């Protein structure tokens, strides 16, 4: 289900932010990878420096693949 994956959204910003308000950009990619997001390298050029989670599940729920 669509919250199945929020809550697993969730979950794994948790991990790759080292419990943290905010994710190093770095390991955003890691994160986002994870979930079969593949940005374009100006796409990653314009993320906003600082990454909540909010904007994560916003991004996820955006981005990710829902029929794989």
């Amino acid at each position: 289900m669509a919250s199945d994956m929020e809550e697993k959204f969730r979950e794994a910003f948790i991990l790759f932010s080292s419990c943290s308000d905010h994710i190093e950009m770095y390991k955003f990619f890691e994160l986002m990878n994870s979930f079969g997001i593949i940005l374009t390298n100006d796409e990653k050029a314009a993320l906003p420096n600082d990454i909540n989670m909010d904007y994560w599940l916003n991004f996820a729920k955006k981005h990710y693949n829902y029929e794989q």
